[PDB]
């Protein structure tokens, strides 16, 4: 049980400052002590300085390529995370990456799939995060990682992203909790036949059935490695208020944590990302502690914590 | 795809002013643009002036027949809606009626069943709305439409209601979400063997199963037209605060919208009422926007809007 | 239909004052009138004066045996409840005990099992309440009743508890709603193979299935008497705020009441405890009325109240 907690305090994939404070905040809640208490030998991995990156972000509006914002900054930071995560996985350690906005998954997924080529990817999110370079309206890259990982709209992806290995195939990615998919993204999922389970399926079949379906969808070869990239805005805002893109009608706190227990239970989780925790985007301090403690909660449940004896 | 959005700004079926503001408020949210965006050719149908009706309502306390309040006013306005809706349906257009209190369903159901005689009726409500003329304690007619439509307690129904056609039979009406049924109403449902699915059934079988059961109950002849009269107080107040008769322990925002998607999915919806939205009965502006946007949301989901590609 | 509403205004099993106000508060809500309205012939049973007991509690910090706090006071009061409940059951009346903290279940369960020796026990709680004398960290006895009832850690249980009959066996107790079990308690449940259904099972199988499983687990001999000891902190705090030990991710108001209807429905309920309602631990008066009215609600549903005709 060797784990490396990758610190990825990046906010360049979106507009709002504060999300780079996620890593520090989670660690204050005692994320490492919790992992250690779950029997994991943990080591912290710092990939870059959040203050320096923030500084460079807030100032250079010139970093743009069309609607896309901060491709250069984003490309540089996610390559750093990729190299870190790839190394963490080669050393045989479990990489637990804490963001940071979801654009960091560009480096995490590439890093993990580079070592575990047949690893499936469960994207827990209210969003599909698969907008293409020329398709994105907002230009916020945290909503475009999967398009770049799948190499969609190749011809329009910047040179600064040339580093991204092409290891993820559409049949190895499954979504859970979708409810704010852009029209362009709907067409993409349908055309690539991506296994996507929206809140409709959860409402229709119950979370247990959805998680089972999602795991099977990316684990056909019998039983392969599984990676989970967890966007906290999947959870209904009334549970996760402090986030950049909240959408009502999401997972309940119970379903959000139950999903983790089911994944833990299958015993094939090889990596985990917990992203989009933005402490600054909270009304009261109640909103902050509820969101950050949720991040640590999914971490604990994903890493084996159960309600009863085990 | 021809639709007529029937505006029924009536509040005479209950005490609290404000519910007549529903139609306007929904339209401000962009109800028509949403329907148009769903591919519907929409036309607005104004049945009467809400200010004039309100004025006449707030002043004439003399309009009563026992406990029943405003039978004359109610009878005149609902006959107007009936004529409008009956015409809308004869023209082959889908009538989407926005209230207004639930007493308007006296005109909508009569209008629709007049054209689609074998149409089933799904009453989504926390209440049975079937109190008889001599049985009602409050005398508020928005809780008596189904008794008049089924012609119960004939001998005690006013002359001003002589216009109501007898087209709805007990075996063609199904309730979903019941939780505040009056004792008299419990006896009625049991005696007439009305298919009623309370929050107990939803809690017991899950919303998907209940909707399936409700649709089948009124669609025995194989597959007949279906009409839905949707009272927003079916949804738990913590989701729909701005309503006249809130009862805790109701449908979640997710179940409230999932039910719409399932009905849409069956492809036999022929009419829809969205009632009891009272903007004035809101604490903050957060309560208002949450309720009105919910009304538009059920409209969109009922009319085909899905989370994924379709 | 003969019922005795046992008043047990005790708070010695925990630190916070106010929980002894539960009985009075529930009765103000009209608990007795509700039971009478459900057809029960009710009689109130006062076991001791809450003001006198409170007075004696708040002053004597000397009443301790290790970490355990107020064993003498607790032992004296619960023996009183035991004698009352045992008598109520011998008279052939249904004992409905209103607390008071959960330490009162020491007297209720012993009283009921003394008359109905093969009675099963459903413990609805977020906690296992089975910490041993030498195992409890907090020393609060409201979290140790089941250890004393099962006679665990005999050698370390005070003399003042010598009165407790040994009538409850591990295979006749089932938990529902667990989510804050101490490590020592996890080991105990696992070693004694106690049927425990946590929020994981509710999330996994749905409340209906859990209640069915829980009833069967203690009713093997075909169909024996069933007793329910209901801790209101089983319900998610956002529904039951005014309680001493709230834990997020609990039962919804709907599941909390549905469980009661299912138990009522089986027709074998022989006793009921509604505990841990602490009116003083409420932010607004909204928190108070929501919690106390919940207590009366579970009472009504447990005693036969249904949403539809019955
Ligand atoms: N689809 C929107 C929102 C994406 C939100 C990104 B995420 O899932 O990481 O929060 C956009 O492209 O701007
Ligand atoms: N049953 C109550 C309340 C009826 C509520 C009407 B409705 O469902 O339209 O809100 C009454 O008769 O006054
Ligand atoms: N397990 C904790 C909390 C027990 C809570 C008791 B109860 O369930 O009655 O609220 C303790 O031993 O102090
Ligand atoms: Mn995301
Ligand atoms: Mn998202
Ligand atoms: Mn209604
Ligand atoms: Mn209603
Ligand atoms: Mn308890
Ligand atoms: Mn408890």
């Amino acid at each position: 049980k060797k784990m490396s907690i990758v610190l990825a305090p990046f906010s360049g994939g979106q507009p709002h400052s504060g999300v780079e404070l996620g890593p520090d905040y989670l660690l204050k809640q005692g994320l490492q002590q919790d992992m250690e208490k779950l029997g994991w030998d943990t080591r912290l991995e710092r990939v870059f300085d959040g203050k320096v990156v923030e500084a460079r972000k807030a100032s250079d509006n010139g970093d743009r390529i069309g609607r896309v914002k901060r491709p250069r900054l984003t490309a540089e930071c996610t390559e750093k995370i990729y190299k870190c995560v790839r190394r963490v996985a080669e050393q045989g350690r479990f990489p637990l990456t804490i963001g940071g906005d979801h654009s960091i998954a560009l480096g995490t997924v590439a890093g993990v799939l580079s070592v575990h080529p047949d690893a499936g990817v469960i994207w827990v999110d209210a969003h599909a995060d698969i907008n293409t370079m020329s398709g994105t309206v907002s230009g916020n890259l945290h909503g475009c990682p999967l398009s770049i990982l799948l190499g969609l709209d190749r011809e329009n992806i910047p040179e600064c992203f040339s580093w991204v290995p092409q290891v993820l195939k559409p049949n190895k990615i499954a979504y859970i909790g979708l409810r704010a998919v852009d029209d362009e993204e709907k067409k993409i999922l349908h055309d690539l036949n991506i296994a996507a389970f929206s809140m409709h399926h959860v409402d229709r079949y119950g979370i247990d059935k959805v998680v089972s379906m999602a795991i099977e969808a990316v684990s056909p070869k019998g039983t392969e490695p599984v990676m989970v990239s967890y966007d906290v805005d999947t959870i209904d805002p009334l549970y996760v208020p402090a986030t950049g893109t909240p959408v009502r009608g999401g997972l309940s706190f119970r379903e959000a944590l139950f999903l983790c227990e089911r994944i833990a239970e299958c015993g094939r989780l090889v990596a985990l990302d917990v992203v989009e925790c933005n402490p600054l985007l909270a009304a009261t301090e109640s909103h902050v502690n509820d969101t950050i403690s949720v991040g640590c909660a999914i971490a604990r449940c994903m890493m084996g914590e159960t309600l009863l004896y085990t």
